[PDB]
This record gives C-alpha cells, structure tokens and sequence, in this order.
C-alpha cells in the first residue's frame, strides 16, 4: 500500500556481513519544493547502531547539527536572501555511520526516524507532511 505526504524520505537499502560498517544514505522527495529547516531524530534496530550522523546535508550544502545522546540532527536551509532551499536531486540530505556487531545474527534490521521528523516550509511553524521508505540493512543475506 502506499502512503502519500508532501515530503517522502527514502532510506534507501543496505548489505553487510557481521562486523561491517554501513552508511547510509538518507534521500528525500519534496516535489521540488523548497524547505526551510529539518529537525529529525533517528534509529536503527538493534543489536546495529548509529555510531555517528554525518555533520554535512549535501542535498542543502549546508552543517547538520547533532547530537548522539539521542540520536539528533537539525539544520536550517535558507539561501543568503534568507530563502528556502530545494533539495538538490539526488544528493543525500542526511548521512548516517551504522555499526554491524561482530555478533549479529543473519536477518533484516530497519534505520529509520526515531518518533521527529520535522520538515519546516518558512520560519512560522508550519510544517510539510511527511513519510519515509525502505531503510533495510540485509546481514548474511
């Protein structure tokens, strides 16, 4: 079934063997409609974890701010006129290290959002609506 949404985040989908590192590529469709600003909070099933969230959004040139406590990032997109920004096609928006254990049994295990996916359209509060896709990280195939 389908979900539809203003803004579709694709996680996109994953190999490893246990003790390997992914990286995965966050990717996102806003019908080529500028955004503002993201604040967002991540997971991954367990016993994988995110090990580092990348400090750049190449989909916006610009810093992500982060936090591992609990797995955050946040950033503002506005060009120099104080503008939103349209994702650039193809570009990741966030990037995320994920360690595989040494341990881990063969089965598919999910990264996603953690509960925050904020997608802001200006500086008032409102908001895009949004929905994610894939996010599997296959161990041992």
């Amino acid at each position: 079934p389908v979900a539809n949404a203003d803004v579709v985040f694709d996680f996109q989908n994953y190999t490893a063997k246990a003790g390997d590192e992914v990286t995965v590529d966050v990717l996102v469709d806003s019908k080529n409609k500028p955004i503002s600003a993201m604040d967002v909070k991540f997971k991954v099933d367990s016993p994988l974890t995110i090990e580092e969230i990348d400090k750049e959004s190449l989909a916006f040139n610009t810093t992500v701010m982060t936090n591992m406590a609990i797995l955050g990032a946040n950033f503002k997109s506005l060009d120099d006129k104080g503008e939103p920004l349209v994702p650039k096609d193809g570009a990741a928006v966030f990037t995320l290290y994920v360690n595989v254990p040494a341990n881990t049994p063969d089965g598919t295990y999910y990264v996603g959002f953690n509960g925050k996916n904020e997608v802001h359209k200006s500086n008032d509060g409102s908001q895009f609506t949004v929905a994610s896709k894939n996010g599997a990280i296959t161990v041992g195939t």
